[PDB]
């Protein structure tokens, strides 16, 4: 009951590129009473040396059912990287100031993704 996240992934093998489209979320749980319903999505490629492995979509305002419809790309991703790394995706609420509140997450093991074949997801969020 934290909500669910819908997104599509595509490994463009020939351009060493992992295209992650974050589509929408449904019934995102409100947590903090002082907090805002201004959600965004945070992509983190693990294990990794930070910064360049960390991507973020825009931020929607006053919504529990956000629709980002935004493609975030990781360049320089090789087959060895698809074998090694895992993609952590987490949904955060941003507050009156600039502080973020963690709602939920999910992890996609990149091993499971086949090359050039798109793969659409719709999975419930978690706290791990
Ligand atoms: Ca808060």
């Amino acid at each position: 009951t934290l909500g669910a996240l819908e997104f599509s992934l595509l490994y463009d093998q020939d351009n060493s590129n992992l295209q992650c489209t974050i589509i929408r979320a449904k019934g995102l749980k409100p947590m903090d009473s002082n907090g805002l319903a201004d959600p965004y999505v945070k992509l983190h490629l693990l294990p990794g040396a930070s910064k360049s492995n960390k991507l973020r979509t825009k931020t929607l305002r006053n919504t529990r059912n956000p629709v980002w419809n935004e493609t975030l790309q990781y360049h320089g991703i090789t087959e060895e990287d698809m074998q090694r790394k895992t993609l952590r995706i987490s949904v955060c609420d941003e507050d009156k100031f600039g502080h973020n509140e963690f709602i939920g997450e999910t992890r996609f093991s990149l091993k499971k993704l086949k090359a050039n074949q798109r793969k659409n997801f719709n999975i419930c969020l978690e706290r791990v």
